[PDB]
């Protein structure tokens, strides 16, 4: 029970940290209960306590019995695709991660109560807002993608796809303070970096188009999707396509569509 | 139990409604089972029983029962948000609001068959048609909004969000003969006004977007989204930002983007 | 039981082509289970077997089986619109064609690993690509618009349009090798014509938009959806409107406005 050893000592980790939490991040209502996909419904439990228990049922055992249910959940699908001794590595990799995503997913709420105006709260945020739902599921698919799992991942986002509308490849490196408001339509590639303070709209693409060449069969992978600096918004409908580097403190306009380096401190519209 | 007086009550109305219904709204067929998220589930049985029931159920009596179990509901989640007495509050005028909410989702099937050259009749709308799904839910969480209330109404419509990929605040105002097509990606904010005969396509927002500024936190609310008139027609992809004013008989053409007022009586291309 | 014996000669056919398959149509995995809506899961474990079943189960007596079920359940649905007679008529249709849709569902297969560098094999494709499930159930929901049917094929794909964001109407023609990478807020007419490997992005329309008259009640069906060639690519957003003629060999740029015929060989951009 070596992984079950391991599994204590980050649920410890995390409930300390939610005792440490600021009040923001906390409540003492008892929220109504919702059924969603497996891996969003164990996350929101596992770092969100408050808002998804049970406030009878909030301690340190409980966080670590969610935790193990997500972590047998996760190592089955990946013994699934791949083996059971790969599986067992990239879930000691997610349950390494989890204080370091706690702590993103602090900032990407920050970003998301300060860039939306009809917010009244991060309670209201961290219980139903899509972007932030999706952005939960995809930090923790993107470290199995880091540990080279190119199966579950994918399924895992397609779940938050179907749910969100939100089309974030698990390959994607995205930093803190990430907003997506509304988020319909929004599709961020495999190969796509975004940096800190990144705020996209409705159907934004960051992404590629592959024009048919033949017919052959495309090249798989490679960097082909834009890179994006800090303290970005991209507007409504914006496709930024291509491997194209969009600097700092970069604006797009409604509708834009963007194939070349746009660069930093500009407002881009026509 | 007063507020159990005042369901039967109407209950009461709202199946003298049902009976004095147009041939159009009405049905004799046993349509398949379904099941959806619990406020449509619910407002479907209500409003329009002969395309939700089990022809042999349709009475008063199961108007009430349905009634009953969707302000059980509607006002334990408000109560869980909020408080008892606001909840309480909140679902009377709910309840009071549900008869002149039934005659205007009439108006609404009778926009979307007159708009929609594939729709065969009222009963697949009524059945199956996402933009009246959505409207359905809009119509109540924007009785909850007026009562004052900004947690489980935005919730509400996180659920229409999440079964529709339309993204309706339930703070926007709406008014009759409404009618969404296809409705992937339609984005209506928190102050949106929009007025009679209103056709909105796939992927259109009448919205608004908020440039970083520092960072500093946005200002909350406030009048900023667009208010539309009358007669208006807006084209798949159309981006309407803003706190400006689209006048009456507009036509916006597609993958616009309108940041300015837009007169009465005209056409917008480029 | 003489529709019980057209689905035993049906299944086995499906089941001959099964064991015929390249083996990049195979698998010995035991894939993790899910449950989607009816159509999807039924088609799923018939056409994909190693995918969606239980190795230990995969037998023509089984596919026969999840065969039945399906019949049964679009029978039932069929009748629940229209009467026994017609319903019965429709899925002896269904069956007939089975066997080609399951040869044209290889080259849609086939098609989307050969345009999406991001995909690792067929199996990720077949077990969540949200393009190819919308693909599965419309190419049997097409069958029923063939026989006649006007309701219960357009409940089948808003089923689709609710879990993937993709919106094709039943009574579209499309041929094979076709892909729709990302795929939300795809829109695909009644009467829109779609050649051979035909390749869709995020946020395409092949469609139709109906500027308000007065208002009358608009004209019914009619063809006024777009015919689109062959080898056609259309980038993310573009809005390919009316009865109008796309080429072979076209590509379609981000954000296009396409209202007019376009002709072969020749690429759109602004």
């Amino acid at each position: 029970a070596s992984m079950d050893n391991y599994i204590y000592s980050i649920a410890h980790q995390l409930y300390e940290m939610y005792l440490q939490d600021e009040d923001a991040f906390h409540s003492k209502r008892d929220y109504p209960h919702k059924k969603v996909f497996t891996e969003l419904q164990k996350l929101r439990k596992i770092f969100f306590p408050d808002f998804f228990m049970k406030h009878q049922k909030i301690t340190e055992s409980h966080i670590a019995s969610e935790l193990t249910k997500l972590v047998d959940y996760i190592k089955d699908s990946v013994t699934a695709y791949n083996d059971e001794l790969f599986a067992h590595q990239c879930v000691m990799a997610i349950l390494e991660k989890l204080p370091s995503i706690k702590r993103t997913l602090k900032t990407d709420l920050i970003a998301a109560y300060a860039g939306d105006p009809a917010a009244p709260g991060l309670s209201l945020i961290i219980r139903c807002y899509p972007g932030f739902q999706a952005v939960i599921v995809y930090r923790i698919a993107h470290v199995l993608y880091e540990c080279g799992e190119r199966y579950y991942c994918r399924e895992m986002m397609e779940s938050v796809h179907s749910y969100t509308s939100i089309d974030i490849h698990p390959g994607a490196s995205i930093k803190g303070h990430f907003f997506i408001d509304h988020g319909v339509g929004v599709v961020i590639g495999e190969t796509a970096i975004i940096g800190e303070w990144c705020r996209i709209y409705q159907s934004v693409t960051l992404g590629a188009m592959h024009f048919q060449e033949e017919g052959g069969v495309i090249k798989r992978g490679t960097k082909r999707h834009p890179t994006v600096g800090d303290y970005v918004t991209i507007g409504t409908g914006a496709k930024v396509l291509g491997n194209i580097i969009v600097g700092s403190h970069v604006r797009i306009g409604a509708n834009c569509w963007i194939d070349r380096d746009v660069d930093s401190n500009q407002t881009v519209y026509i």
